[PDB]
RNA sequence: ACAU
DNA sequence: CGATGT
């Protein structure tokens, strides 16, 4: 229906997919980033969303902050959800680093507590997402 | 088909 | 036009 202003937004932003892969989260009102992951040389769209969704879980209870997060990707929503992130990516020594972070993310997933809905961004409606890249 |  | 996903 409505947008929740009060919600921290993500997005990933990509140089091919695979290729390098970024992400950031961005107050959904005001559009100030408040936080971004260095480059990884490889990942796919579907991976930084996943560990987008995931720092911004961790970076909210760490503040105490009960805020839902917006993501557009059906994808990485529900990764999250099962905390499983079923990436289709090779795992070799070019995509060790990526594959380190997403083991590393579902482990937090699996070993810790939140209430923080994550709620589909409805880009058909809205427009872009406010952490566009 | 839908979401990227 | 290609790729990542449900
Ligand atoms: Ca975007
Ligand atoms: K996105
Ligand atoms: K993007
Ligand atoms: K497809």
């Amino acid at each position: 229906e409505e947008i929740i202003w009060e919600s921290l937004s993500v997005d990933v932003g990509s140089q091919g997919n695979p290729g390098i892969v970024e992400y950031k989260g961005v107050d959904t009102k005001t559009g100030e980033v408040l936080f971004e992951r260095e480059p990884i040389p490889i990942g796919t769209n579907n991976m930084g969303e996943f560990l987008a969704i995931v720092h911004g879980l961790r970076y909210l209870k760490e503040r105490n902050s009960r805020k839902p997060i917006y993501s557009d990707s059906q994808t990485a929503i529900k990764w999250v959800k099962d905390k499983k992130a079923k990436s289709t990516l090779v795992r070799n020594e070019e995509t060790a680093l990526i594959w380190k972070l997403v083991d590393e993310a579902e482990e937090w997933l699996n070993t810790h507590t939140y209430e923080t809905p994550i709620l589909k961004w409805q880009t058909d409606k809205w427009g872009e997402i406010k952490a566009d890249y």
